[PDB]
């Protein structure tokens, strides 16, 4: 599960995004 850290760590910048907006 190597991709998990890769997509989580991937989407924590459309968390900010959505937090941005």
């Amino acid at each position: 599960e190597p991709y998990n850290e890769w997509t989580l760590e991937l989407l924590e910048e459309l968390k900010s995004e959505a937090v941005r907006h």
